[PDB]
């Protein structure tokens, strides 16, 4: 049998529970696979090139979490799939020798949740996936950033753009940025008040411990979710990827739930 590199690029990386997940179902489908497979937590620098790691690691696959995931769309030799309307990529594969893009976080959070309109906190990889999804779903789709870059993505989207919060009701509340990681709200707390007592879903991206986003949404009873089943389905059709499509993923995603 063979050895085959995998891992997950990000910085910060050391909260991601992606190799825990992924490695055991390396072990539980090694015969199918015909590859011993590993999976790391990898710590690239915000000035490193995805590509360039990728090659010189030897990698079969990888994810990609923050801040990399529209950097990751830039340098692929090619994309597929729905990544080629995220902006946005999540999953590298060595195919035929290069290096393929795929996005597998905009059907994981289609996946994990159970609504008419959206806002969405954030601007970057993680909610230019989410955006795509749901404008496909066919919902009204808000975006409130603190910064005013990278939306003409969402523009094109037909996304209703914003740097001042709106004065309107939203059944979805989105925090897609990365303040939970680094553990601030995503935005003042009174106007974060003011979405929950009209909002429907809290949905926090970030997941394995309470962020200030959920604590509040969980003081004022509003309905809350955080990132845990967008985790694992993402990681289920990453791994279905890194397979070649030979593990479907509803079967890597039973392993990856009970781990
Ligand atoms: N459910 C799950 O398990 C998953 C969760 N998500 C999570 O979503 C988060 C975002 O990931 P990703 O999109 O790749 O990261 P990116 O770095 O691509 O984007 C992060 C976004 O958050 C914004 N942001 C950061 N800090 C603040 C702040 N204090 N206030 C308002 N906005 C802020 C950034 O804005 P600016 O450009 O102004 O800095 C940027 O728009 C991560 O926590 C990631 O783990 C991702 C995948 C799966
Ligand atoms: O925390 C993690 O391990 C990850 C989170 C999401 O960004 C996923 O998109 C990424 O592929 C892996």
């Amino acid at each position: 049998m063979k050895l085959k590199s995998f891992g997950v690029f990000g910085n910060p990386i050391k909260h991601s529970k992606s190799p825990l997940i992924h490695n055991a179902c390396f072990l539980t489908f090694q015969k199918e696979l015909r590859f011993l497979g590993h999976y790391h937590p990898i710590l690239l620098p915000l000035e490193s090139h995805i590509k360039s790691e990728f090659l010189h690691l030897g990698l079969s696959g990888a994810n990609v979490t923050l801040p990399f995931k529209e950097r990751a769309f830039q340098v692929c030799d090619k994309i597929k799939g729905i990544a080629l309307e995220c902006g946005a990529v999540n999953t590298l594969v060595l195919e035929n020798d290069e290096l393929v893009g795929y996005n597998t976080d905009a059907l994981g959070f289609y996946l994990s949740l159970k609504y008419q309109n959206a806002l969405i906190l954030g601007a970057g990889g993680s909610a230019k996936a989410l955006a795509c999804e749901l404008k496909k779903q066919g919902l009204q789709v808000s975006v409130l950033n603190r910064s005013s870059r990278g939306l003409d993505f969402f523009q094109r989207l037909g996304c209703d753009c914003f740097m001042e919060p709106p004065k309107s009701a939203f059944d979805l509340i989105i925090n897609a940025t990365s303040a939970s990681l680094h553990n601030e709200l995503p935005l003042n707390k009174e106007v974060l008040k003011g979405y929950f007592k009209e909002g429907k879903l809290a949905y926090d991206l970030a997941y394995g411990f309470l962020t200030p986003f959920l604590s509040l949404a969980k003081e004022l009873k509003t309905p809350f979710q955080d990132g845990k089943d967008m985790l694992i389905y993402q990681a289920a059709l990453s791994f279905e990827k890194f397979s070649a499509s030979q593990i479907p993923y509803s079967k890597a995603f039973e392993v990856m739930r009970s781990v």
